């Protein structure tokens, strides 16, 4: 009798390549067998009829229906590899701050602009030529602003006068774009907003993506808070750069991981200053086109799975 291992996401990203090349490798583990549940079956069946698995992989998308598969872990009680109510928060850039916070994890200093949709002008901002202040919290330009949806990816970072002002906005990397400047000064009027000061960077960001908290690869990208043009090679595939973290970041990796209960957790930093802050917490995120991760990330699930469960399967496993 086999493990169940059960993978409960929308389409898109059940079926996306990095998921069956990860899933492909998970199978290779003589005790386990994967079922990856149908889109039709997560949107339109109750949980009850939801397949049974020994060991849930789950994780929120856009139209996935979150309350759903808490439901059904609440039901079957299986072993959680990310933890589902935490992807609740994830979704809320406030509340990804306030655990980071907490955790004692470097990040930005920043203020959340709550504004009420009835009363928008009633909120706690003064707006200057060259600075907002929120909650009586100065930020002066350059500065950046989230919306607090966290998959709201419309981030803008206003420039100061003496570089000419206007802003850049960024947005979901559409073909050969990331980001556009826009003469506009003001900030947006409408909606919630994190406020958090500009951190210098040598222009890339580093994207980290750990498989339990003890494994994280790194990799770079050219910030999208530049010019906003995607580099691109041959392959028409984006250029990344390599990294290598340090022991400090290793630590932030260990922290995300298990403060989120995120087994597989994608998160941004920014090497500003002599250190590392992080800006941004994902959640479930696979690395794309390394034969590498894909091996690593396989075998290190593939264990924590044996390791927790072989012993009610009376399978024997070493350490
Ligand atoms: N405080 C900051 N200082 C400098 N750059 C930032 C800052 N916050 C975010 N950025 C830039 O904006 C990009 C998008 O912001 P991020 O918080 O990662 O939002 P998203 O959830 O849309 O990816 C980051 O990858 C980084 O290039
Ligand atoms: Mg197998
Ligand atoms: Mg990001
Ligand atoms: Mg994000």
């Amino acid at each position: 009798r086999q493990i169940v291992v059960g993978i409960c996401s929308m389409a898109k990203k059940s079926k996306s390549k990095p998921m069956k090349e990860i899933l492909e490798r998970i199978s290779l583990f003589k005790y386990i067998t994967v079922v990856v549940f149908e889109e039709e079956v997560i949107l339109n069946e109750p949980v009850e009829n939801w397949p049974l698995c020994d060991c849930l992989i789950s994780f929120h998308s856009k139209g996935f229906p979150l309350d759903k598969a808490v439901a059904y872990a609440k039901l079957r009680n299986p072993f959680v590899i990310n933890d589902l109510n935490m992807q609740y928060l994830i979704q809320d850039r406030r509340e990804v701050y306030s655990i980071l916070q907490a955790e004692g994890i470097l990040l930005p200093r920043y203020a959340i602009l709550n504004r009420d949709p009835n009363n928008p002008k009633e909120c706690n901002l003064i707006e200057g030529e060259d600075h907002v202040e929120v909650n009586g919290e100065v930020f002066q330009k350059p500065f950046v602003e989230k919306p607090v949806s966290a998959e709201d990816h419309n981030v803008y970072i206003y420039y100061p006068t003496s570089a000419g002002g206007g802003s850049q906005r960024l947005f979901r990397k559409i073909g050969s774009r990331s980001s556009v400047y826009s003469p506009e000064s003001n900030v947006r009027k409408t909606g919630s907003y994190i406020y958090e000061e500009f951190m210098p960077t040598d222009g890339t960001d580093v994207k980290v993506y750990t498989v339990g908290p003890d494994y994280a690869h790194a990799e770079a990208r050219k910030s999208p808070a530049l010019d906003g043009k995607v580099e691109r090679d041959s392959e028409g595939k984006e250029v990344r750069y390599p990294v290598i973290l340090n022991a400090r970041e290793k630590l932030i990796a260990w922290k995300v991981c298990l403060a989120f209960k995120q087994t597989v957790c994608g998160f941004d930093l920014l090497r500003a200053n002599g250190q590392s802050y992080v800006c941004d917490v994902n959640g479930f995120s696979f690395v794309k086109n390394s034969m590498k991760y894909y091996d690593d990330c396989a075998k290190i699930l593939g264990n924590i799975v044996m390791r927790e469960l072989a012993p009610q399967f009376h399978i024997p496993w070493s350490i």
